[PDB]
RNA sequence: AAGUGUCUAAGGGCGCAUGGUGGAUGCCUUGGCAUCGAGAGCCGAUGAAGGACGUGGGAGGCUGCGAUAUGCCUCGG
């Protein structure tokens, strides 16, 4: 996901999107662990969505950027 | 019969020849030393200096970073 195209996001989809890249970074670590997953570049770009989504999610609440 | 009369190397010495060891010499250098000219002269309870433990697809160290973890966002090049 891109800082642009995660802006349209609101206020609690954001929160949601967020919690779907946790689960999918879960499921990625177990095919990790179980040697089931081709492109291990996947939780590299997974945990980096994440720290996208939670500066995002900073900005707004301290005073930038915000709006649906 | 009397007599003179070489030669031998178990090993060793000396000199060569040919190797080995070793890392001197020579020539270097992503390292130092001494300065000069400019800067900056403080950091910390808004938690410092310095660390521990973690963090990468592959084990460790360095280095970077801090569960957003060799990284996140924005503005420039
Ligand atoms: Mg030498
Ligand atoms: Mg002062
Ligand atoms: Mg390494
Ligand atoms: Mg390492
Ligand atoms: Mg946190
Ligand atoms: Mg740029």
């Amino acid at each position: 996901v891109s800082p642009g195209e995660l802006r349209e996001l609101t206020d609690e989809e954001l929160a949601e999107r967020l919690r779907e890249s946790k689960e999918e970074l879960f499921n990625l670590r177990f095919q990790m662990a179980t040697g089931q997953l081709n492109n291990n570049r996947r939780l590299r770009t997974v945990r980096q969505e994440i720290a996208r989504i939670y500066t995002v999610l900073r900005e707004r609440e301290l005073g930038l950027a915000t709006g649906p």
